[PDB]
């Protein structure tokens, strides 16, 4: 049977795909600016309308992980879907229990908080590291400030945009969220003078920043950051959304430091994007400051969506993703570098951990999204960000067959832009 | 049937009663809720916990649940989506999220469609979009917006909805907080009247019945009122629709009692059948537009899968005629319930609603209110009171007459049963 979407789509005659650009700019709240019309996706690659074939290589920017449309998270989807979706967390049902219990022992943490998107796991994590750092720290009332750095992204709420340096993010949103102080990232120094005021309730930091441009930081910084956060007291939130659940080579990107973080974000592949859902995880004495009535959601913790997390978060383990984007990864930049680097001199990095990589290019020297328009003509979709960061970011089920053919094709459409320089 | 995935894990942690249930919760889930019964399955209005036994859902996601529970034609929407395609993000194009915004702009007949995940996150949107509208088109001062709020309105757990709350256990140690809010008193004319002095109000942030704050029903014109108040100070009208809107209240939207078209509108829960977290900020153009490309997103706002079953969610309201159905049951559930009930029972304080949105407030020094959600669910009721003492009748649309009937019969029956047992 054809389903309301599929019927009233063939009713209004959308044949190519401009029709449907226009049906965006006409209908879509304008908040998006790429020209291609996606109808089908299977694990790396895609489909758009005309049968075209593509290899995703921005995966929801680490959501699909696991490839579009994995066969056990749909069927495990389908199956809880015909049983039970919500119920609200008003009542008990027999899976969100279930559920953490997975998490909490993969992740090795007493409790887990369930919400939908990762812009709420970090107002979260926000929320609960400042009630506990009133009720255990005992700082005076309203003072509570949190830690974080410049080129951040966490999300869109007014408290995220509140602690942004990123122009449009905040731009005429205000007026702001105060309680935050801003410092330079992988900056060891200027995380320790801020650590000077004994009001600081938490560090929020991520692994890699993500949005910020793939930056990584230099060796021991989260490490370090840890034992500078213990030393006063201050929690250490590490945000995983993007770099969490083997992206990076091992299951967090705070593996590779063995820190184990005060309180941990998850989000994006935890569902292998079939369904929004998030996780903010910490100890016992943390997490339990938040008591019946002072927080909630009326998605978060949906039988539904933690059905397909736990069958997610199991097609991270069962095929070995992690090892696979180590491999894969260390052979992508490996590649790149001996081809580009010197021959392509308007690269300035490729840097990257396991298979979050990106490629820095020279915006005075070249017009980034002619290399976006030439890796769409090779048949790789990808989208920057902050304009020149070139973003390589594919499911981590990518095969060996096809992630060669990728890196030819990346490696092709850099050099074809630059012979045509 | 085969044994899922999840089933297969849960019976290795050998969980097979209720309080094996309620115990693994205690020790692995953040204790951010206060029930007990462990619900495994629903259709329509009828729930079963683990052991078999059948309820009626009277809660019905506090109303995400109007077309009720695992609705044959939204799953098998969701199932033939989720084969083809579930996320693109909005940095490519795709075949249904356009569609999809197109179908629900001329259902509630607006220009443009937001397309966010979670109620809150519709709040924020249209928190974010009236300022930006109020210093770039009224071009009143950097920083100095303000939105006008109800007192004991909810919008969701965002610490700019904390910031805006009147509740203490939603704001209390969660500051510093978002400047920017007046609070005056729901349904008060001169109130809102006064705050629309200040020419810095971008907003006036409202819903039609309050509904965590406990089915507060205003006063007849309170909203068509409203809106000439703003409209005459050149101030966005925004009505959250998410609880109230989709024929909960007996019309597709609430605020269609008061033939108010909201400036801005805000719907969730049900828009999706309560199968994924869906929600929608509908406006008109030369406010919508003010969103410019880099300045919101969402990872998953607007994806594939979740518009297919938004579409398919609308429809089930349409075809199924549920805004007439709880029009129909909703006036015959008040009528059933003052008749027998004002009089006999005197901690009833009173009884009130608009369609299938009903509610019975308790004198709580009289009675303890667990009493009587013990009593519900021994008769078959899972309720959920808001505030201690308001009693929560919000069942799906689809119940059927007979469903609604016995349901009604054992919702008196529990009343009467702990005055009976008062005396
Ligand atoms: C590190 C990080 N945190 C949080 C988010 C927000 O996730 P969502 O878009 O699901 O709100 C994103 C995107 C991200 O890259
Ligand atoms: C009127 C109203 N608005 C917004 C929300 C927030 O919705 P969510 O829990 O989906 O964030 C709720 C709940 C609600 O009842």
């Amino acid at each position: 049977r054809k389903t309301n979407i599929e019927a009233y789509r063939d009713g209004l005659k959308l044949k190519t795909e401009e029709d449907f650009f226009a049906c965006d700019r006409q209908y879509v709240c304008q908040n998006y600016a790429v020209p291609v019309v996606i109808s089908k996706g299977k694990g790396a690659r895609v489909w758009d309308i005309n049968g075209n074939e593509y290899y995703d290589f921005l995966a929801g920017v680490s959501s699909l992980s696991q490839g579009h449309c994995h066969p056990r998270v749909i069927a495990a989807l389908c199956r809880q879907a015909e049983r039970l979706t919500l119920t609200l967390r008003a009542f008990g049902n027999d899976v969100t229990g279930p559920a953490c219990r997975f998490m909490a022992e993969m992740f090795g943490y007493d409790r887990v908080l369930l919400m939908n998107t990762g812009a709420e796991a970090g107002e979260s994590a926000l929320k609960i590291a400042r009630k506990w750092a009133y009720e255990v720290k005992e700082i005076p009332p309203d003072s509570a400030k949190v830690i974080l750095c410049n080129n951040n992204y966490w999300g869109r709420t007014i408290t995220a945009c509140s602690s942004s340096t990123t122009f449009d993010c905040y731009n005429n949103f205000g007026p702001f969220t105060p309680g935050f102080e801003l410092i330079d990232y992988d900056d060891v120094g200027a995380l320790e003078e801020a650590l000077k005021d004994p009001n600081v309730a938490a560090f929020f930091v991520e692994p890699i920043q993500g949005e910020g441009g793939v930056n990584v930081p230099k060796p021991g910084y989260l490490k370090r950051a840890h034992e500078l956060c213990r030393s006063k007291n201050v929690l250490l939130i590490v945000d995983e959304i993007q770099t969490g659940l083997c992206r990076t080579g091992r299951l967090l990107a705070a593996d590779h430091d063995e820190v184990h973080p005060d309180i941990l974000l998850l989000g994006k592949s935890l569902s292998a994007g079939v369904v929004p859902i998030s996780a903010v995880m910490g100890r016992a004495d943390v997490m339990d400051v938040l008591k019946p009535g002072t927080h909630g959601s009326t998605f978060g913790g949906n039988p539904l969506a933690c059905a397909v997390a736990v069958e997610a978060l199991t097609v991270l383990k069962d095929e070995k993703l992690a090892d696979r984007a180590e491999r894969l990864g260390a052979q992508f930049r490996d590649c790149l570098r001996r081809e580009l680097y010197g021959k392509v001199p308007w690269i300035k990095e490729i840097r990257g951990r396991g298979l979050l990589n990106a490629v820095e290019v020279d915006s005075d020297a070249i017009d980034p999204n002619d290399v976006v328009m030439k890796l769409k003509e090779n048949g790789i979709l990808s989208k920057p960000t902050r304009g020149r960061v070139m973003r390589f970011i594919p499911p981590l089920v990518i095969t060996d067959e096809e992630h060669r053919d990728a890196t030819t094709r990346i490696i092709k459409s850099f050099l074809a832009v630059e012979e045509e320089r």
